[PDB]
């Protein structure tokens, strides 16, 4: 059958966090977040918040900022600094890195396996960071959904809370199972 990797970048957040995680669990449904160092540290509880409802975490760096051009040992700094609040949160090793923007070349790559991280990307984007209606997110989606999407929302969006159920909803009677980000590339 079919599978989908339902991520939120950018958090976590107060009261989003929370939200979204209950609608997915509400649903049975698991996701990925690819949360900001510098916001992790200030709520590690969102952080075990997260996972103790059986969601992954990724990295998505420390500060966000491009990261197209930054010398090598900023690439480290900015890995390992979220990889280390994250554990110790935790006590999960996350295992997946989505840069900022998308940005990356071939030096950020190597990095990040040496840090035993895979830079992921994604491949429905509903475009719900410039807040578009509830409805035209839900349409975005359902129209781009295939077997191995991965689709690109942000955290602390009540445009993106609101659109979930439906998404959720409307993926489960096309057959989709919802699953981590890790579970969906094996
Ligand atoms: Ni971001």
């Amino acid at each position: 059958g079919k599978e989908v990797a339902l991520t939120f970048d950018d958090g976590p957040f107060p009261i989003y966090t929370e939200k979204y995680v209950d609608i997915l669990k509400s649903m049975d449904v698991k996701a990925t977040f690819f949360v900001i160092g510098k916001h992790a540290e200030k709520h590690p509880e969102l952080l075990k918040y997260i996972v103790e409802n059986g969601n992954e975490i990724g990295l998505h760096s420390y500060s966000h900022f491009n990261m197209k051009k930054l010398k090598p040992e900023k690439m480290v700094e900015e890995l390992y600094k979220t990889q280390q609040i994250i554990v110790e949160a935790t006590g999960i090793k996350p295992t997946l890195f989505r840069p900022p923007f998308g940005a990356y070349n071939s030096t950020l790559i190597e990095i990040s396996n040496a840090l035993g991280l895979k830079v992921v990307l994604w491949n429905v984007d509903p475009d719900d960071w410039r807040n578009p209606s509830v409805e035209s997110v839900v349409n975005r989606v359902l129209s781009h959904t295939r077997d191995g999407s991965i689709i690109l929302m942000h955290e602390g969006k009540p445009s993106t809370l609101a659109a979930l159920p439906q998404i959720i909803k409307k993926l489960k009677e096309e057959g989709y199972k919802f699953v981590t980000v890790s579970e969906l590339l094996e």
